[PDB]
């Protein structure tokens, strides 16, 4: 691929000379080297984006910042997530200039906006409201006001990962920003309150050592079921982005908080017309329907 | 092969309202298409052609491939409900709107309702204001009573002239800048923005259909108005980049002559030429290229 090889060199050189390039500079660079048909242009650039060589965001697509130097965005992003001002997981964007230029690369006002946009795109942060961004992976491991949410025989539902990406909790906070109660959010979890199921209050917690995300829910019985339904829907969407996750869902056996049963086991047992779940390990028998009903109505 | 798959998928998504991942894969295998790669692109194209719907950004096994019709009636009901005639949607009311309301026999379960909302967000037709209240910008009133004027100090005005002005631009800016919309000062053709960083700084962004125009007017100390304009313009350029044959030209008013515009790309040209004067023949007056540029950028 004689044309592709050249453009690579030319674009890498041009990206490290300037900080980034615009459509015109780029189009000319590949038309100089031969490549004209816009499909080819697009397939080459996306390709180099993947190979980490040169950065290209089809989601933003700004002419003046079309193709970026990777080193420039990494130092920028690094400086943001490593600032002393973001250590507790909060970012007052007023401080972006101080963070990026104070604490030899320069970042103008627009170049700051652009970095934030890349960060949003990679789901590393979100806007909470009053010019205050939250960076979930910088949130403290504990909070002083963390509620128990253990009080009223709550509904527990356990998600077991073969391997658990450290970005599931961040991504879930982004998904449900408007339902996080009183900044009740930490590195490993949230407190979520719903409006539409007047009542329903949920706590979602990740356990690194066990590769589990655990959902616990309080409120009226119909509410608890409906809110788990939505939280789990949100987590299913997040999980879908990872190629090789193996996630099994679990319910605690009644009276045995440490003994779990696979949720798809019980559906299976039902589909085949069994009402008994038999536990050899416990030498106890459990009702299939009663346990299914605690989580989901008759479908 | 592809014909059979298309027909099989249409027949099924019609009968059932939508299909799950394994149901879809079976249909592909049965019809010869076994390769995971090929299968994904086939579904991409069916989606692009509106034959059968498929959302790679949601990508949910339970609700994988959908009947266009089932989705369409769903969102149409939401957009045309009496309870959303003013651009506000209560999410609690979703049940009623989708299932009970008489809008001039499709059921929608709680999760199906939620999925419809995601499709809508996905297509940039609404957003979460954040207390169970969504905003459907296209449904907002055409006029708001408390609509303020930007008149403090010497306001900075910047106009963007479109060859065609898509009606989606305002709704999309509202999405992009939801957190800076002041006191629900949002209508079908515009919004009011307070900046979080540039103390003071109040902007008003308006679409005028008749002259297919988008006007930004800003007030505050000079560095401020300049800095917010930068942000707002950037946000509009992003939205614009989504359209193929869009011809936007940017204009600035001449000081003391709100009706006389000069293209911003002109002033750039004159500067590269090394001319500091902009001569207005029609006004018989001469302005500074640098100084007018500086009131807008850098």
């Amino acid at each position: 691929a004689p044309s592709w090889i050249k453009v690579k060199e030319k674009l890498v050189e041009a990206t490290t000379a300037q900080r980034y390039l615009n459509r015109t500079e780029v189009e000319k660079i590949c038309n100089d080297s031969g490549i004209t048909d816009p499909g080819e242009r697009k397939t080459l650039l996306g390709y180099l984006n993947n190979l980490g060589i040169v950065l290209y965001f089809e989601a933003l697509d700004l002419s003046e910042i079309y193709v970026l130097d990777p080193h420039w965005v990494t130092i920028g992003v690094y400086r943001i997530i490593n600032s002393s001002k973001t250590k507790n997981g909060h970012l007052n964007t007023s401080a972006l200039g101080y963070i990026l230029n104070e604490e030899k690369f320069t970042y103008t006002l627009l170049e700051q906006r652009y970095l934030l946009d890349i960060m949003k795109q990679f789901e590393l942060c979100y806007d909470e409201g009053k010019g205050l961004f939250i960076i979930p992976s910088n949130l403290p491991t504990q909070i002083d006001n963390e509620p128990e949410i253990t009080e009223g025989e709550p509904l527990r539902f356990i998600m077991k990962y073969d391997y658990l990406p450290s970005t599931i909790i961040p991504r879930l906070m982004i998904a449900m920003q408007h339902q996080i109660l009183d900044r009740m959010q930490w590195r490993y979890g949230m407190v979520l309150k719903s409006q539409d199921h007047e009542g329903a209050l949920a706590k979602v917690v990740a356990e690194t050592k066990d590769s589990t995300i655990t959902i616990a829910i309080q409120g009226e019985p119909r509410c608890k079921r409906e809110y788990l339904s939505i939280i789990w829907y949100e987590i299913k969407k997040i999980n879908a982005n990872f190629t090789n996750l193996d996630v099994k869902e679990f319910i605690p056996l009644p009276g045995h908080p440490d003994e779990l049963v696979e949720y798809k086991e019980l559906l299976g047992l039902e589909k085949m017309g069994r009402d008994e779940y038999v536990s050899g390990k416990l030498e106890k028998v459990f009702s299939v329907s009663k346990m299914l009903d605690s989580v989901i109505s008759k479908e």
